[PDB]
């Protein structure tokens, strides 16, 4: 690296991975959301991306389990350990120095959880490997590649700034690092130093906390397109259509584009009159269940989280075209409408550019309650907050009332899986669909990353 500039587009190429959350067929969202109580797959038919087809009716195995969902958090780690070797030699401010290594290790935690959270037995690599290290590296106990996380994201917090500018927003500041490893010790049950540390983050609840969080006044605008890193966004995945992404690079590094919002739409709508909305055609995937619908049905989010094909074609104002296991349910927030489609070069479809919320200040919020046991004043007060903002009273605090708070507020966002499995209520409320305890709290490790390595294969698979 010659110099900031260069250095800089390194840092850049490492946060590209976040796309993975939203980004290309493969990304983690809808995949989590089709393993859930609230969604299947769907799509077009029982084929339609094998993977996420086995996740959904828990048929998943080491053949079908899309090798890029341990391939590209790795390559976004790889291409973090280079860097930090790289770094301290740049010509440019120490201070830059400090912010971009910090902000490295902060994705390296990020990545890491990510790939704890799916495949919970992996190799733990944190320097660039001489090429016969690299075959041979075994999988580390996750509880090793939990100190690796939580180190990486104490050595960042500090060392970013609190408040970050409107043009670097999507960056790591001290507030969504401290956010992260909130979430990080939530997940291994170590909920005082959970709270601790998303008591920082909160403030007083209901009002802006230190690092310029704040819910916002109306619920159904965190899903407005435009309305991108509001006050309620912690860590946030940007998307954009000026990417002019086309068939030939769909999914790749270059496109920028949200691939969910193709994904979710109904099949062959049309909007017959002024009471259904206008819009384009998707590929029918994370239908909602009518479980989801029927605790949202009186709830005030309800109209925000579900389209509601059914009852639009009950009432003669759309059609649409069932898509597999249609349920005339879909999931609202991540559908685009005709506003939505470009007019920038690029295939439309592609180019859709919906943000991703990884956290906002409803979750953390909640897993600050949960992490106080669901009792007293300060996790009362958060969950009274949430409820507030969309006009609903307050209800005593509990670990049962959070957690179905969190299935109302956050539905279709990529949590309901990991929230059943790390509460121990996966098997219960899954086993219907197949699941397995003792094997599918976890997926399978991708068959190739078994092929001359190290690697052994998860429980049960």
């Amino acid at each position: 690296y010659k110099n900031e500039t260069e250095a800089y587009a390194g840092l850049v190429a490492v946060y590209d991975v976040m796309r993975k959350y939203s980004g290309g067929f493969e990304n983690t969202v809808s995949f989590l959301n089709a393993g859930s109580d609230d969604h299947v797959a769907g799509g077009g038919s029982s084929s339609d991306g094998a993977g996420i087809q086995g996740f959904s009716n828990f048929t998943i195995n080491p053949t079908i389990m899309p090798r890029s969902y341990w391939s590209d958090f790795y390559q976004g780690i790889f291409r973090a350990n280079v860097l930090l070797t790289k770094l301290p030699d740049v010509p440019m401010d120490e201070s830059q120095i400090m912010r971009f290594t910090a902000e490295t290790k902060a994705l390296r935690a990020l990545y890491y959880f990510n790939l704890v959270n799916m495949f919970r037995n992996v190799p733990l690599i944190t320097e660039p490997l001489e090429p016969s290290e690299f075959n041979s590296v075994l999988q580390a106990d996750p509880s090793a590649v939990y100190t690796q996380i939580e180190q990486d994201l104490n050595e960042a917090i500090g060392n970013l700034p609190d408040i970050i500018s409107d043009d670097q927003k999507g960056r790591f500041s001290n507030g969504s690092a401290k956010a992260l490893l909130g979430k990080v010790y939530l997940y291994q049950g170590k909920n005082q130093q959970a709270a601790a540390v998303l008591q920082e983050v909160n403030g007083t609840p209901g009002q802006t906390s230190q690092y310029g969080y704040k819910l916002l006044d109306n619920y159904d605008e965190l899903w407005t397109v435009s309305n991108k890193f509001n006050s309620e966004s912690i860590l946030e995945v940007a998307h954009t259509n000026a990417s002019g992404s086309g068939w030939g690079n769909w999914g790749q590094g270059t496109d920028e584009g949200n691939s969910i919002n193709v994904m979710l739409g109904p099949r062959s709508y049309n909007q017959i009159t002024e009471e259904a909305p206008d819009l384009p055609s998707g590929w029918s995937f994370n239908p909602v269940l009518p479980e989801l619908y029927d605790l949202l049905e009186g709830d005030p989010r309800f109209e925000a989280t579900i389209l509601d094909l059914k009852a639009l074609e009950e009432a003669g104002a759309a059609s649409y075209v069932p898509g597999y296991q249609d349920t005339g349910y879909f999931l609202n927030k991540f559908i685009p409408r005709v506003t939505d489609v470009t007019t920038l070069t690029g295939e439309p479809v592609l180019n859709y550019r919906q943000n991703t919320y990884v956290i906002r200040l409803a979750d953390t919020y909640l897993m600050e309650a949960e992490a106080l046991g669901g009792s007293g004043a300060r996790a009362q007060a958060l969950l009274d907050a949430v409820r507030a903002r969309v006009g609903l009273p307050s209800t005593p605090v509990s670990l049962t009332a959070i957690a179905k708070e969190r299935r109302l507020e956050l539905a279709g966002e990529g949590h309901r899986f990991y929230d059943l499995v790390r509460t121990g209520k996966a098997a219960e409320a899954l086993s219907d669909r197949g699941f397995k305890a003792g094997v599918n709290e976890i997926l399978p490790i991708p068959f190739q990353e078994l092929q001359s390595t190290q690697i052994v294969q998860n429980p049960g698979y």
